[PDB]
Parts: C-alpha cells; structure tokens; sequence
C-alpha cells in the first residue's frame, strides 16, 4: 500500500514541485492551500488523472491564532481519512514580506501571520503528526539558506524561519524515538516572486555563484525527496542548503 | 545626566543582577516585571536610597496576544516619562518549561513562551527604536545551548532561535541609526529555586571550567561590556557565557 | 562513456562503501590507500570482476611535507591515466588520534592529523580543478561533531575545522568552472573495529535515532546524492549523518 | 606582582594596540615580531619609558616546520626568562594573501598561511600550558568574523582561520580543569592593508553597516582586554565578532 504525505502551501511554486515529486515517487499526498484553491485543485485533478484517488485538497490559514492548534490537526486528520496513514510531513506554507521596525497590516497581524506559518503551525502539524502515529517516517522543514545574512527589513519573517530551525532540531532530537527524522531544506533564490520585475530578479540571479541563477522548483525537491527516501535512513536534525553558494559571498 | 536603561524581568536573579550592575555603572533602571512585585519594589527602594530618582517599576505580562504591542509600548515609555530618555534595553524576561511533542493549553504555552523570549522582545526593540555622543544599544538574553536543546523544550528553543534571529537582523537595520544589537548566551547559571541539589550537582559536574553554574553576576559583567564604550563596534554579536558547557559532547 | 572517481583512504571501511557504491551507480574508480595495499588490491580485483577496467589502486602517504603537492598531483593524474578524465573527488582518508596539549614527535602530528585532514584535500582540489552532461564534484568527509569536539583530539579537530573552510572557500571559487564542493559528517559510523562491544555501547546509547551506529553504506548514500544529478545547484553544503547525535548535550 | 603577556606580531596595528592597552592595564609584554625590528623594539623603548622593565622583544619566524614546536616553546619561554610568569598570550601574528586554486611555491604558501595562522597557535597553546605545571590565566585567539563567507581566492588563509576556532573550541575544553580560558576576538574589516588605494578602502568601508568604517585597531584590542579581565572569567571557548555588522550583510 502506498505511503501518504501532507505538502502545506502546495497549490503552486515550490509546494507544488514537492507534491508532484513525491506522488511521481509513490505518495498519496494531501495539497494543503489558503488562497490558491484553483490552482490546488487544478493539481489534485492532474494527480488523480495519474492514478485515480491518490490526491485530496485541504484548506486552511496557518496564520496563528488560538484556533491554530485545531486547524493543524485537522490537516493531518485529513491525510488519515483519505489515505489511512500519514508518512511525510512537508512544512512549506509561508508568509513572507518586509516589517520595518522604524516607521496596510496591523504589527498584530504581522507576528500572527510571519511567525505562525513560519513556525508555530509547523510545529502544531509536528505534535499532531506525532501523536498520530517496518515504515519510513519523516518531516522535512522548508528553511532558508540566508537565515544569517538576512533581508533588510525581514525581522518577523527571518525570527520565524531561526525558530524554524530550532524545531527542526528539537523535534529531531524528540522525535528520534518513535522513529520520525525531522529535517530541513534551505534554498537560498529559487523561484523568484511572481512580482519581481525582470531587472530586479536578474540582480538577484547575478549573486549565486553556481550558475549565474536561482533554483528551479524541481531542485529544491530534489533534495525533500532524498531526505524523506531510505538513502537518509540515519539523517535526522539536519539541513541541506540548497542555494548554488548565495550564501558563501560577502557583502 | 545619567542615561536610562529598561531591564524586564528584572525582579530577580539574573535580571536583578544586571539592573543592579546598570545601576552601580551610572544608569537609571526601569525595573519591568510580572508577577514578583514585592521583589521589584523592594530593589526599586533600595537602588533609589542609593541615589535618588533612579529606579522605577512597570509591571507588564509579555504573553504574546492582541494587547502586547501596548504593553511594551508602554514599557519603553516608563523610562521616558521617568527619565527623559532610553538609552539601553535589555530583553531578560523569558517563560522556561517543557511543552512535550507528544495545566496549560498548548495555545498557551505556544503565547507564553514564544512571545516572552522573542515577540515582546522584538515589539520593544520596536518601540525602542521608534522613540529615538549617545550610545545606544540592546542587549538580548539568549541560550548557549540551542543547538543542543533540552529534551521536550520545543517551544522554548524556537523562541531562543528566533531572538538570535531578531539580534542579527535588528543588528542589520538599526545599526544606521546608531544602535548596537547583541547578545548574551548562558548555559547553566544559578539553577531554578525548585530543583534539587542532587539535580544541580549532576548540571554542575558538566561544567569544563570550575564544575560549577555562573553567577548571576558573572552574567551581568558581559551585558554591562556591550553596552559599554568599549564595545562601540560590536554590533549583532552573541557572546556565551557558559564556562565551556557547549563545548562538550554527550 | 562512464564517469570517474578518485576516493582517498578507499581499502577499508567508509572509503571502501564510497567506492563500491560509485561503482555500482557507474563509476569508474581509483582506490587510494596509504598501508591497506592487501585491501585496495582485493577491492580493485572485486570491481574489476564486475567491470573490466573500471578500477586501478593507487598507493600515497597523505602526511604533510615538501612532496605532499607531487603525491596529490599524481593521484589525479593516475585517474586520467587509466580512465582519460576525473569527474568526482572524494576526500575521505584520514589520520585520527589523541594529541593532548599537556612516540610520535609533535611535528610529525602536526604533519599527519592536518595533513590528512586538510592539506591534502586543498592540494587534491588543486590539481583536480587545474585538470579540467558534465557534473563534476567533490565531496569531503567532515564531522557532526567539530563544536563538540573529542577530548585532547585539537589536532584532529583543527584539522576538520580547516576541511570545512576548504569546502566553502573552494566552493565560492570553483562554481564558475562547474565544480560543485560539499562536504558529509558523520558522527558515529561504524565504530573502531578493535573497541569493546561494551565501550561501543556507552556510544551507541548517546545516538537518539536508533542508539545505533551509521553503517559505512548509510554514510556513502549521502556522498551519492551529493554527486548525483538530483544535486546539481548543491554547493557549500555539508550534510551531517549522525542519527542525531550532534543535538544532545553533554 | 604584575602579570604578563605574550603578544604575537605585536610590532605594529592590531597587535600593538593590543601590546599597548595590556600594558596600560598593568601587564609586562613580550612583542614578538618577525621581520619588524625597528618598530618592534621602538614599542619596547616607548612601555620601558612609561614603567622600567616591562617590555622585551622577540623575534621567530611562525611559518610551519619541523623547529615550529622549538621556536613556540623559546618564544614562551622568553615570557618567563624576562618575567618569572606567563598569564595571557595573544596569538595575533598572521599571513594574509591569496592562493588561488586554479613567486612562492604551494609548499611555502601552506607553510606560512597554515602556520601562522594555526599551527603556531596550537603550539604556542601547548607550551603555555606546559610551563604553567592569585591568576587568571587566558589565550585570546585573533579569529576572523568573515570566515563563512570568505574573500574569493583565499582557501588556505581561510583553511587557517577555520583551525583556529577550532583550537580555540577544543584547548577551552582541555584546559578548563586548569583554570586557562580560551577565547576569540573576530574582526570584520580593521585598518585596511597598507597596500590599498583610497577608492579601494572607501569600498570596503561602504559596506559595514554601523558607521560605515573599518574597526581601529584599539576597538579589536578592547574585546581582547576585555576577555582577559575578571569579567571575563567563566567565558570560554567563545569568539567576540568585533565586525560593526559586516558578516551579517548579504551579497
Ligand atoms: N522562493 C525562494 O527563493 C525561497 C527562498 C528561501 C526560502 N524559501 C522557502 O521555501 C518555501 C517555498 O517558497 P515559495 O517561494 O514557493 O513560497 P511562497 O510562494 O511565498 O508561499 C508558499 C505558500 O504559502 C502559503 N501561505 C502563505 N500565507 C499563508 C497562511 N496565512 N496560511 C496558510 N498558507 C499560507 C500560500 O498558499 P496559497 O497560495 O494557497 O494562499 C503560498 O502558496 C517557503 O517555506 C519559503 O520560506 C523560498
Ligand atoms: N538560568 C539559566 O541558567 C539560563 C540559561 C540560559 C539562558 N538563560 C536566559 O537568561 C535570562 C535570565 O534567566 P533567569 O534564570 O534569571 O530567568 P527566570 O528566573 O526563569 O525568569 C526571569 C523572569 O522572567 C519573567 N517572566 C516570566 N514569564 C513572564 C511573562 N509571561 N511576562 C513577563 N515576564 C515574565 C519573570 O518575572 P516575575 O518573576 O516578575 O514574574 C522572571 O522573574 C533568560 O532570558 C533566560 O532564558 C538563563
Ligand atoms: N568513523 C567515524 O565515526 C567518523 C566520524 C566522524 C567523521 N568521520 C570521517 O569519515 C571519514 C572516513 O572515516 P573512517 O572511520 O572510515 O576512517 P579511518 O578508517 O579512520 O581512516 C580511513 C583511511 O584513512 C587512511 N589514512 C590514514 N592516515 C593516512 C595517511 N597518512 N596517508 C594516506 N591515507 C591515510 C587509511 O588508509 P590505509 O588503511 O590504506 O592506511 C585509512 O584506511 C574520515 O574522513 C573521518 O574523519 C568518521
Ligand atoms: N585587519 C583586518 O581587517 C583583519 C580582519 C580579520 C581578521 N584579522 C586578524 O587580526 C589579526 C591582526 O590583523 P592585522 O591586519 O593587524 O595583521 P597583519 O598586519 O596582516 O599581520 C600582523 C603581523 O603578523 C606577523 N606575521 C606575518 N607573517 C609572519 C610569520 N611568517 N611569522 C611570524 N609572524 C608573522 C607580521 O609581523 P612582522 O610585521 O614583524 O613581520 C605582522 O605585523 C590577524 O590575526 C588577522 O588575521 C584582521
Ligand atoms: C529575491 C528573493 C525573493 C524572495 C525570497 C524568499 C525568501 N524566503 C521566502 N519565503 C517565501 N515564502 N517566499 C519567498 O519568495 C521568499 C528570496 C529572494
Ligand atoms: C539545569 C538548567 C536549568 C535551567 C536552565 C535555563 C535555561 N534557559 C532558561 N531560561 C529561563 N528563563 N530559566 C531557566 O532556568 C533556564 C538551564 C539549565
Ligand atoms: C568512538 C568514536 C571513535 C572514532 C570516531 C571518529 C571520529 N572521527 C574519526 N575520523 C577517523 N578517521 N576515524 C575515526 O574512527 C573517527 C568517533 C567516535
Ligand atoms: C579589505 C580587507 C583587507 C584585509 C583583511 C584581512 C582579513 N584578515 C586579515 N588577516 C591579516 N593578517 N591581515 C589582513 O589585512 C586581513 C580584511 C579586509
């Protein structure tokens, strides 16, 4: 019987190439959304066309909230009642946009948003992961490569990506009994944002030493897929930078 | 005159001992705390007999929620309306217990121990920053050990990661205003009040130098270095203070 | 045609399961060793019985001296003597002991620890970039546990230390030829072949995934994704292997 | 009585700031030089004017070889020759220059780079530590804050660097039951080569965010004062990043 994965934020992007990766693989997965829901049904319809009721769309905001405990468990209970099983925990929804400390969004909203898709419903869908639980188990965090180098302006959304990485140390560490491995993937420039003008992106490009470029989709879950695959069978608190040397080069 | 510094959770231990270090260096301290208002005031009485006008209380949860932007507004703004300027904030408050993966509800814990050890943290340097030769600079109390973190302390080392975050990355922006961002990093210091001896000593047996904790003193002597002038280029700098503690494999 | 790998230290142990499953992905490969020649030779006949011609031995000491630079040259020349190109550097072989600050003569430590360690893998990397659908890439094998290190191993660890600034350095410097440089770490894997059941054990129960060793297969499976395809804008990065073990305190 | 110090390269910049402002604390000081003669001893000449017999120079060449182990051990033992003691030692000196990978042989340029900038060290750390078998003892290592994200041709500098924290990392722990403290003290941009142009320097200077300037020598000798001091004395094994920012700017 085939494993199943819950992909959060996988309606487009980066999401959708981790879900499109790990079903091309095996998985059943669940396409978690907020906003996209044409496109994340658009991607089940795809799926499913492969190989029938292998694909279920699930909506929620990951905004944090005291509610926010009870949407990420019911992300998970989704993956049960379709699939019976939940194997693969990818944490990729994000929030992500500048929250200058020296002066649109109340600050309220801002730390609710940054640092609850960032990090604390990643670490809700990791309890819930965990208390529903031979097999290969795992999580896989979506980091970032620049968490010490970090954007201008950036503080909410770089504060939520370091305890990001803390979780995924903590929960490795705690995890490691039951036999879940928890690890990351940071890119450094991959797709780069739909509202970027061409200039801006080619500045961008012009800073990675591998290339000349940012990475495709399909790299970036390149590197999920062999973290949650038997070849990283005895990997677990770890994250692979996946950013063609962005991160190496000084100011 | 004497510059002003903002100190939470500065009641006891090491707060209390940073207060009191800021204070016998010159400054005037506003002494933030929570539920200890018998220990603040009475470290408020004792700091003003020794110089007059030099110590204020401003009580305040730091649980992050709907309210705490106001609350550590009006934090910052004690030390204004007290002192006439601020100078030095230091984030030493912090919420400290296991949340398990596997009385408090886990949205609870999720506010206390997220908002005390990062988000109030982050809206004080906020309002710090808006309400701005001088020397101005915060220090952030942070963990030597969160890369190897206790075991179900989840919450608690996400929120230490994400004060490491807001040291670098209000380091970065602030420093075209002049402010230095930085960091202090314990590993063992003092020992909770109810943890028992055999407990402490079994801590205490890993300490490379001297297997023994910190004092809270020792704690306060490199805070008090960073805001100093001579640390006028540090900026965006964690400095551990755990006697070779992390240092040491399992 | 098939691609080419160097892999030092390749007789036994890690070297020897990198070397196999290389072979086995495709790879053309030459065994390094420095005393294992009995092994090497063995490994080379195995291979060759699988694929004719598609593995050569060849024998150097990695210690550092004045011809340290002439050995690693003809390393890599000994890959494109046999196989007309070198796709792929593995810099796994390594001298590991105690050298206490307080009968080799500290000199020759010195030679061998950060020689093997180090010196070797830069001036590896050299004649490798200086020889040259292309995928071309080194991987060097660092340590989980470089901030945790070993007591009284300083050789040794400064040594891994300066492995790592190899792989990013050349990293930044060879990404416009192609040339992608990671490094794997693991933490403990296999363990010393010689030590008590007993004394593996107090090893093994520190590991929290699995309080088991890394098997040399699990450690080669990371330096075959780093070399695949599925890796190609992978540079500057090091994967630990360590089944946790670097996230326990002491 | 007063204490003393060993100071590596101390003849001029960052080491003689150093020299200097442990002199101005009560410190006697060995300025060890290599081929700075004239300023070394006139540095001598200005501390022996201010208090008599406080001052001695040493000469060596730091550059691995096989007599390294010989030269570290003379060079501590001038310490006490001049002294009766050693507290502190400073390991400053250091070669800095590019090896590319792609008129000095590698053979020299690893010996000078990996010697002066770690194997020295390491043998300087371990005939302080000899001879030392009322104090606080201390090593400050003289790091570099910019190490993970290195100048473009410069591996085997960076590769010494890299060593030296881990020095500095592994003799805290072994020599903590001694009561000797180990640190780091890690520049960004300090002084500026003598070699570089005007343009050149202001470039470099544009980009540190705090202040838009290289460190004085004086400001790196402070965190090194620093962490001698008594205030200092259940730090080990940490390294000051003395950088106005600089390492934290992204490309
Ligand atoms: N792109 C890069 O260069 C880059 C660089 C560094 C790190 N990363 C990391 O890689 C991951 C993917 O990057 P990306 O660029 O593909 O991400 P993205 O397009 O910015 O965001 C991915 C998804 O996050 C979901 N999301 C945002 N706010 C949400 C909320 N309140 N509740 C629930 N879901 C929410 C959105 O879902 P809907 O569209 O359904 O609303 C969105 O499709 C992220 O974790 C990111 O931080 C990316
Ligand atoms: N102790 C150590 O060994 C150690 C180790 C590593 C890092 N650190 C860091 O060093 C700092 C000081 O440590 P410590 O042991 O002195 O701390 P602590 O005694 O655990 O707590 C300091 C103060 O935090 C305040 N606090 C807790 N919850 C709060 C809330 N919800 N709102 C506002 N204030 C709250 C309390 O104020 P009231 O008492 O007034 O209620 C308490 O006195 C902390 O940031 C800690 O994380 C300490
Ligand atoms: N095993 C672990 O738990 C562990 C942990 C952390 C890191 N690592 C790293 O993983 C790699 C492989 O580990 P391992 O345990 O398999 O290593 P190992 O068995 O200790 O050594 C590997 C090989 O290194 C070669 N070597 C030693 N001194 C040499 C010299 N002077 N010149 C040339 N070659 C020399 C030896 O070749 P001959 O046998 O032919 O003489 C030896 O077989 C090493 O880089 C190691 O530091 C391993
Ligand atoms: N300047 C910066 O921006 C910067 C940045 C990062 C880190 N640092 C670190 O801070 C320290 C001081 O920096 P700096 O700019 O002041 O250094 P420097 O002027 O480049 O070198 C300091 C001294 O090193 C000595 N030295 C060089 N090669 C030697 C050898 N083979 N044997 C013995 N001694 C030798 C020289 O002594 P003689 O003059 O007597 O020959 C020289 O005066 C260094 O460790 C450096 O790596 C500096
Ligand atoms: C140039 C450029 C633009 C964006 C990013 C980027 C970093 N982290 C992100 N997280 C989310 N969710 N979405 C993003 O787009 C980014 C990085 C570099
Ligand atoms: C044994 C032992 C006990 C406590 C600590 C400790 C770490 N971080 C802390 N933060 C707060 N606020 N209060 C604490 O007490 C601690 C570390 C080791
Ligand atoms: C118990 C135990 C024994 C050895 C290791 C070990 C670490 N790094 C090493 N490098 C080489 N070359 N050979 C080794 O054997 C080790 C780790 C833990
Ligand atoms: C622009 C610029 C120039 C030099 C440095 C520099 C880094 N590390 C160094 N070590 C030594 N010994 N001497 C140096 O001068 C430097 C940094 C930035």
């Amino acid at each position: 019987e085939a494993p199943a994965a819950v992909v959060t934020g996988a309606a487009k992007r980066i999401g959708r190439a981790i879900a499109v990766k790990l079903h091309q693989t095996g998985y059943r997965v669940v396409i978690h959304y907020h906003n996209s829901a044409e496109a994340a049904v658009s991607l089940a319809d795809e799926l499913n066309k492969e190989r029938s009721n292998t694909a279920v769309v699930c909506q929620a905001d990951l905004t944090n909230s005291n509610v926010l405990p009870a949407s990420c468990e019911e992300i998970i209970n989704s993956c049960f009642r379709a699939f019976g099983r939940c194997d693969v925990l990818v944490n990729n929804a994000s929030a992500f946009y500048p929250t200058p400390l020296v002066q649109g969004k109340t600050v309220e909203t801002q730390v609710a948003e940054l640092i609850g898709t960032n990090a604390i419903a990643p670490f809700l869908l990791t309890m819930s992961f965990a208390q529903r639980q031979s097999s290969n188990l795992s999580i896989v965090n979506l980091c970032d490569a620049m968490v010490d180098q970090p954007c201008m302006a950036f503080s909410l959304y770089n504060m939520g990506k370091h305890a990001l990485v803390g979780l995924t140390q903590s929960a490795a560490l705690e995890l490691a009994p039951y036999g879940i491995r928890v690890n990351g993937v940071a890119p450094g420039v991959s797709l780069l944002p739909v509202a970027m003008g061409e200039e801006e992106k080619d500045k961008w490009r012009r800073k990675v030493p591998l290339g000349r470029r940012e990475a495709s989709a399909e790299q970036i879950a390149d590197a999920v897929i062999f973290l949650v695959s038997g070849s990283a069978q005895y990997i677990t608190g770890s994250i692979i930078k996946v950013d063609g040397g962005l991160s190496l080069v000084h100011a």
